[PDB]
């Protein structure tokens, strides 16, 4: 039997979260119907297979006060009506707020709800909407999560959550055999806001042996808030760091890069430390709260450093960089993850959710 299965998330931009949606929509559209409903315009930044239809809510203004207003609850009843219209026979919300007004707005209608987290629980910083998640959350039809820790928490109010890691697109792009010519490039991948912590590799760099520094790119992807002031801190700094900005063919990064790092405080599965995988890159990171050691055994398949430590950072650097065989033992042994994220495995477990979710 073939499912309509209709996906909601506010938008198709370069997010980790929408990165996992186009993965998982482009694997189910063909054999099922799958349609994405998201809030606003735009063309998704990752490529969607053309069977995938997409739709977006009504824009409307938020200039002055009565729009500020009136255009919160239209936006609202626009959701509640491309719900309603909509024959699917499962939703499927990406984000929590965005899970937050799906179970609000589909109060009454008959189609089951699965909602989704793309990150840690302890994210979510403001009182009032963990009150409004803690109370909503409940209503769902299924929860999916991506660690055991957040089952753990979310199980106490909520009756059915699921353990699902994200599949990554590589999995079924890269050949497992793939050979890699590194060049002497370290990168830093993701969004440039304060939980991201891009600063800790710019000071990182700048506690680098000379040797290294001058013989090395330092490569940072991706654009956010902080971008205006890092590139200060890099001229204070007197380092040189090269601001891609965000770029479409990050893989032409990781084949050529020996090492990333990521530097985050708070994380769910950090797409980039999986990512990696594929391209025998050697991931550095920093012990964000609590999934870290469910990504990298430290010292086996990657390094581990403690937050917001660029002293510790600079040394595991330079101990894979003046290691090549410590480094490509690491990169190695990271390798036997590969298989944990492949489309076909966990393409399944979702559908597996879907018929339960369906059948109760
Ligand atoms: C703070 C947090 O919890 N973040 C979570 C959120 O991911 P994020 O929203 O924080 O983004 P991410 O770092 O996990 O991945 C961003 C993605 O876009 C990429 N990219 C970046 C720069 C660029 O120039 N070009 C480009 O394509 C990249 O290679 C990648 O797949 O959702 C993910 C999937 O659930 C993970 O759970 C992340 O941990
Ligand atoms: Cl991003
Ligand atoms: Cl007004
Ligand atoms: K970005
Ligand atoms: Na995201
Ligand atoms: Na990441």
């Amino acid at each position: 039997m073939m499912m309509k299965i209709s996906f909601i998330i506010a938008t198709l931009n370069s997010g980790g979260a929408e990165r996992v949606l186009v993965t998982l929509a482009n694997a189910l559209c063909k054999e099922h119907e799958v349609s994405i409903i998201k809030f606003h315009t735009g063309e998704s930044f990752y490529k969607l297979e053309n069977e995938v239809k997409v739709t977006s809510l009504e824009q409307f203004r938020f200039d002055t006060l009565y729009h500020k207003i009136a255009s919160r609850f239209k936006k609202f009843f626009a959701l509640r009506k491309a719900l309603k219209e909509s024959k699917a026979d499962v939703f499927i919300s990406f984000l929590d707020t965005t899970n937050i007004a799906c179970i609000l707005a589909n109060i009454g209608l008959k189609t089951p709800l699965i909602i989704s987290e793309h990150s840690n629980e302890a994210y979510l910083k403001p009182k009032t909407w963990r009150f409004l998640r803690r109370v909503s959350y409940p209503f769902c039809d299924a929860l999916s999560v991506l660690g055991s820790s957040d089952k753990v928490y979310y199980e106490r109010f909520v009756k059915r959550v699921k353990l699902l890691l994200n599949p990554c697109h590589f999995s079924d792009e890269i050949p497992f055999d793939s050979s890699f010519e590194k060049e002497n490039l370290v990168l830093f991948i993701g969004r440039l806001d304060h939980n991201k912590n891009p600063v800790m590799f710019l000071k990182a760099i700048a506690h680098l042996d000379k040797n290294l520094q001058e013989n090395y790119k330092f490569v940072i992807a991706g654009d956010g808030e902080l971008r205006q002031e890092l590139e200060y801190k890099v001229k204070s700094l007197g380092i040189k760091v090269d601001f891609l900005g965000r770029v479409e063919n990050v893989k032409a990064l990781y084949e050529k890069a020996k090492v990333l790092c990521l530097c985050s405080f708070v994380e769910g599965l950090p797409t980039v430390l999986i990512e990696s995988l594929y391209f025998e890159v050697c991931r550095i990171s920093s012990s964000y709260y609590n999934g870290a050691k469910d990504l990298i055994k430290d010292n086996h398949d990657g390094l581990l450093v403690g937050c917001d430590d660029e002293i510790a950072l600079a040394k595991k650097l330079e101990l894979v960089l003046n290691d090549e065989n410590f480094r490509k033992e690491l990169v190695n042994n990271a390798k036997q993850r590969c298989k944990d994220f492949e489309i076909s495995n966990i393409k399944e477990e979702w559908l597996k959710l879907i018929v339960e979710v369906k059948n109760a």
